[PDB]
């Protein structure tokens, strides 16, 4: 009945695949009438986006804690790193004046991106985990990537048969955060 809110784009709500099929779900089914999870993720949301729907997320869910996986897609579409920082600060100031525990989730762009790119990139997220005093996962597609059996044809997003693997590794994550 104690609520995790994942706030999260493709990576958690499922590239192409149905809400039923996606890692939540399964997390969800496996930590029945103990914990509920809430997938409040949309495929190809930015931090901006995220954000613009949170307070009415929390409003409306109440969440315990709130599990943040986001700015994959920022740098597509035209934000820069310093602004994915200062979207996800504000992100994680309306967890916490809601009075729920922030999870922030390491994210990490493609080699293609750029190496001075993708530094000041994944920096943002051990900065603001400092800075908040918050979990900072790994992000988990690090793992999934070693097996091409789990990625669909973009080389990019999990594929359906990813997905039980993802709910185990964030069970094994969550566990001592969530009971």
């Amino acid at each position: 009945h104690d609520t995790l809110l994942i706030l999260g784009d493709s990576l958690s709500a499922g590239y192409r695949m149905s809400a039923s099929a996606a890692w939540p779900a399964l997390l969800n089914d496996k930590w029945q009438s103990k914990t509920s999870v809430v997938n409040a993720s949309i495929s190809g949301d930015t931090s901006q986006q995220g954000l613009a729907r949170l307070p009415a997320l929390l409003k409306q869910h109440q969440p315990r804690w709130v599990l943040v996986e986001l700015g994959g897609n920022d740098g597509l579409r035209g934000f820069q790193p310093q602004q994915t920082e200062q979207t996800l600060r504000q992100i994680l100031q309306d967890v916490k004046a809601a009075n729920a525990e922030p999870l922030l989730m390491q994210i990490r762009l493609p080699a293609n991106y750029g190496r001075r790119y993708n530094e000041a990139f994944s920096a943002i997220y051990p900065k603001l985990a400092k800075e908040f005093d918050v979990p900072l996962l790994p992000f988990f597609m690090d793992e999934v990537g070693l097996k091409p059996q789990w990625m669909q044809d973009d080389g990019i997003h999990p594929n359906r048969d990813a997905q039980p693997f993802i709910a185990d590794w964030m069970a094994k994550q969550l566990q001592p955060l969530v009971n």
